[PDB]
Protein backbone atom coordinates (compact mmCIF):
# COMPACT_ATOMS: atom_id res chain seq x y z
CA UNK A 1 0.00 0.00 0.00
CA UNK A 2 1.13 3.35 -0.86
CA UNK A 3 -0.23 6.08 1.92
CA UNK A 4 -1.21 9.41 1.67
CA UNK A 5 0.83 11.59 3.72
CA UNK A 6 -1.75 12.51 6.45
CA UNK A 7 -3.17 8.93 5.82
CA UNK A 8 0.34 7.79 7.21
CA UNK A 9 0.19 10.72 9.90
CA UNK A 10 -3.23 9.41 11.17
CA UNK A 11 -1.93 5.83 10.97
CA UNK A 12 0.99 6.34 12.95
CA UNK A 13 -0.71 8.68 15.70
CA UNK A 14 -3.59 5.77 16.32
CA UNK A 15 -0.44 3.12 16.82
CA UNK A 16 1.21 5.39 19.83
CA UNK A 17 3.92 7.31 17.84
CA UNK A 18 3.41 11.16 17.98
CA UNK A 19 5.72 11.79 20.69
CA UNK A 20 7.09 8.64 21.24
CA UNK A 21 10.48 8.59 23.22
CA UNK A 22 10.60 12.64 22.62
CA UNK A 23 10.22 12.36 18.47
CA UNK A 24 6.78 14.40 17.40
CA UNK A 25 4.75 12.81 14.95
CA UNK A 26 6.64 15.05 12.11
CA UNK A 27 9.46 13.00 12.24
CA UNK A 28 8.43 9.44 11.85
CA UNK A 29 6.24 10.94 8.78
CA UNK A 30 9.23 12.72 7.38
CA UNK A 31 11.50 9.52 7.95
CA UNK A 32 8.64 7.07 6.08
CA UNK A 33 8.87 9.62 3.07
CA UNK A 34 12.28 9.44 2.31
CA UNK A 35 12.67 5.67 3.50
CA UNK A 36 10.23 4.34 1.76
CA UNK A 37 8.01 6.91 -0.26
CA UNK A 38 5.51 5.57 1.78
CA UNK A 39 5.12 2.24 0.27
CA UNK A 40 4.93 -0.28 3.11
CA UNK A 41 6.09 -2.71 0.06
CA UNK A 42 9.67 -1.23 -0.27
CA UNK A 43 12.63 -3.22 0.04
CA UNK A 44 16.30 -2.49 -0.58
CA UNK A 45 19.65 -4.64 0.09
CA UNK A 46 22.55 -3.53 1.39
CA UNK A 47 25.94 -4.91 0.84
CA UNK A 48 26.16 -6.71 3.97
CA UNK A 49 23.77 -9.17 2.49
CA UNK A 50 21.01 -7.97 4.78
CA UNK A 51 17.63 -6.11 3.43
CA UNK A 52 15.68 -3.10 4.57
CA UNK A 53 11.61 -3.66 4.56
CA UNK A 54 8.68 -2.11 4.75
CA UNK A 55 7.65 1.97 5.19
CA UNK A 56 10.74 2.45 7.70
CA UNK A 57 13.04 -0.15 6.03
CA UNK A 58 13.95 -2.45 8.71
CA UNK A 59 16.73 -4.30 8.81
CA UNK A 60 17.09 -7.99 8.48
CA UNK A 61 20.37 -7.76 10.09
CA UNK A 62 19.23 -7.05 13.97
CA UNK A 63 15.33 -6.78 13.78
CA UNK A 64 13.68 -9.34 11.29
CA UNK A 65 14.35 -12.86 9.90
CA UNK A 66 14.02 -13.35 6.18
CA UNK A 67 16.33 -16.50 6.23
CA UNK A 68 18.79 -15.26 4.05
CA UNK A 69 20.89 -12.85 6.39
CA UNK A 70 23.88 -15.60 8.10
CA UNK A 71 24.24 -15.15 11.78
CA UNK A 72 21.72 -12.18 11.82
CA UNK A 73 19.50 -11.49 14.88
CA UNK A 74 15.46 -11.35 15.07
CA UNK A 75 15.14 -8.99 17.61
CA UNK A 76 11.73 -7.76 16.80
CA UNK A 77 10.95 -11.75 16.77
CA UNK A 78 8.94 -11.31 13.37
CA UNK A 79 9.41 -12.29 9.77
CA UNK A 80 10.39 -9.77 7.60
CA UNK A 81 7.99 -10.14 5.41
CA UNK A 82 5.02 -8.88 7.94
CA UNK A 83 6.63 -5.64 7.93
CA UNK A 84 5.75 -5.26 3.89
CA UNK A 85 1.84 -5.50 5.04
CA UNK A 86 -0.57 -2.67 4.58
CA UNK A 87 -1.41 -2.38 8.52
CA UNK A 88 1.97 -0.40 9.86
CA UNK A 89 1.14 -2.32 13.65
CA UNK A 90 4.30 -4.45 12.99
CA UNK A 91 6.21 -2.00 12.14
CA UNK A 92 5.47 0.54 14.17
CA UNK A 93 5.72 -2.04 17.14
CA UNK A 94 8.79 -2.86 16.17
CA UNK A 95 10.59 0.85 15.66
CA UNK A 96 9.52 1.64 19.07
CA UNK A 97 12.01 -1.38 19.85
CA UNK A 98 14.79 0.42 18.12
CA UNK A 99 14.46 3.85 18.80
CA UNK A 100 14.14 3.19 22.70
CA UNK A 101 17.74 0.90 22.06
CA UNK A 102 19.87 4.45 22.73
CA UNK A 103 20.40 5.87 19.54
CA UNK A 104 17.13 7.52 18.71
CA UNK A 105 16.05 8.03 15.34
CA UNK A 106 19.69 8.15 14.39
CA UNK A 107 19.23 4.22 13.09
CA UNK A 108 17.16 5.83 10.30
CA UNK A 109 20.14 6.87 8.06
CA UNK A 110 17.76 9.57 5.83
CA UNK A 111 16.18 10.96 9.06
CA UNK A 112 19.63 12.07 10.35
CA UNK A 113 20.51 13.20 6.58
CA UNK A 114 17.17 14.72 5.64
CA UNK A 115 14.73 15.20 8.59
CA UNK A 116 16.94 15.86 12.05
CA UNK A 117 16.92 19.84 12.03
CA UNK A 118 14.59 20.68 9.59
CA UNK A 119 10.95 22.14 9.90
CA UNK A 120 9.45 18.49 10.33
CA UNK A 121 5.92 19.96 11.46
CA UNK A 122 5.62 20.57 8.30
CA UNK A 123 5.08 16.94 7.17
CA UNK A 124 1.84 17.01 9.22
CA UNK A 125 0.66 20.90 8.50
CA UNK A 126 -2.58 21.06 6.96
CA UNK A 127 -3.98 17.06 8.10
CA UNK A 128 -6.76 16.18 9.91
CA UNK A 129 -5.54 15.01 13.01
CL1 LIG B 1 5.75 17.31 14.31
CL1 LIG C 1 17.73 -15.04 -2.09
CL1 LIG D 1 18.74 -15.30 8.50
CL1 LIG E 1 -2.42 0.70 9.41
CL1 LIG F 1 16.72 10.39 21.63
NA1 LIG G 1 17.61 -11.39 10.98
Amino acid sequence: KVFGRCELAAAMKRHGLDNYRGYSLGNWVCAAKFESNFNTQATNRNTDGSTDYGILQINSRWWCNDGRTPGSRNLCNIPCSALLSSDITASVNCAKKIVSDGNGMNAWVAWRNRCKGTDVQAWIRGCRL
